[PDB]
């Protein structure tokens, strides 16, 4: 099958690398990714300026480019320019940390990978759990044999699948839920040469759920965290309760 | 909702478009079906050759679509290529006549329907139980009516509805189990212009099942047969005596 591969830690990242020569040993892939790494970009869209695009090699038996855009400017640009609207899968990763909680709004790992859900194209978020050290190969390597195993028929229509892989060695896998982790800010004050203040963002992670099926948990354990993600933030609950009041 | 339409008398029998017309009227409808004849084809797929498709517009609610292929191929094409992989039920009928029994083995109608359990999608198999005098609406009218009342939540992985309705009076509905209704087999010989000898397949029915919420007992007595099956054939009772005396 024709499948695309994105990232947000840029097309040069070894955890994109990996995953594309490991897919393309037996599937056509195609390689679209930003020319740099990104910070938390979110879903961040390019419309106001132009996007340019750049052929660069990796190896055969894949084609790859690199673009001025985000994440999900790469998926637009790949289904419509590159891949002739005909994308089998799409996979953004791996990446360098994980992407659990709410952090995963201001994800470009897991934008990717939305894009491509909003286009109901079978879509896949993976990131190795470990910021500091990092396990590409582990994290592709289960990814090759998860495909083996899973029956896409069974994810809804625009819906995805966040990935988090243990850095370590892996137990084994569940499909867990959104956590609420979160993170607790504040700043740091300096002053410039010229005597004006800046700020530097920093902060304290907040883990406080009290279900047992979430991400970070099963992570934390050494299990991989599989959870299916769609692009719909109605509170349901909410909603009912203020139709009742408000009738 | 987005249900998808198919049958296995041909696209333009009178059993598909009565029901495709009536659910239009309320939902959002998709005709995906046989260019054919294809009743006793089974669950026949086509694999060795490409498969074709040909916009063939009914109403203005409803996009239909002929297709060479057979009635399983129409699911699978309709999933993937022509509602987007967005379907939330498939109703394969009104068949002009019974799928009862063993006869579902070779029945393209429950073929269809089967294709949607297996990808884990709410499926339906309707027949008008008189391949002579068939009531098409009647049958139809039930459908719509179920489909206002039933739970679909209550359905298992991997499993559909195969049902059956009285072409006279309906008196009410009754879940069933498959029954052993089959046929005491027997060929015609005849001789062509040419010296060679054919054969005609003919038959009489064998309805001798012993037991009393079979489906063809429920049809007789004017209730519609709803009988739940999935693609699984293993005969458990069977499997534990032969361990048990070898191993
Ligand atoms: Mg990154
Ligand atoms: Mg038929």
């Amino acid at each position: 099958m024709r499948i695309l591969v994105t990232n947000d830690d840029g097309i040069q990242s070894k955890g994109i690398i990996v995953l594309a020569e490991l897919l393309s040993e037996e599937h056509e892939v195609f390689v679209v990714a930003p020319d740099k790494e990104r910070s938390a970009t979110g879903h961040s869209i390019t419309i106001h300026v132009p996007l340019w695009m750049k052929k660069v090699f990796i190896s055969e038996r894949v084609v790859a480019y690199s673009t001025t855009g985000t994440p999900a400017d790469c998926v637009k640009l790949a289904y419509n320019v590159v891949m002739d609207k005909r994308v089998d899968l799409i996979v953004s990763g791996v990446n360098r940390g994980p992407n659990m909680g709410m952090d995963i709004l201001h994800s470009g790992t897991v934008s990717g990978a939305m894009e491509g859900a909003m286009m109901n194209i079978p879509s896949i978020a993976i990131s190795s759990a470990n910021y500091e050290s990092p396990d590409f190969e582990g994290a592709a390597r289960f990814l090759i044999d998860f495909l083996k195993e899973f029956d896409f028929s069974l994810l809804d229509p625009f819906t995805m699948l966040n990935i988090n892989v243990p850095a370590g060695e892996i137990k084994g896998w569940r499909f867990t839920r959104q956590s609420r982790r979160r993170w607790n800010d504040y700043f740091e004050e300096r002053v410039s040469p010229f005597g004006e203040k800046y700020y530097w963002m920093m902060g304290e992670v907040i883990e406080d759920d009290d279900r047992d099926d979430v991400d970070y948990k099963a992570v934390r354990e050494g299990y991989v965290s599989i959870t299916p993600i769609h692009p719909f933030l109605t509170n349901e609950q909410c909603l009912k309760k203020l139709r009742e009041v408000y009738d």
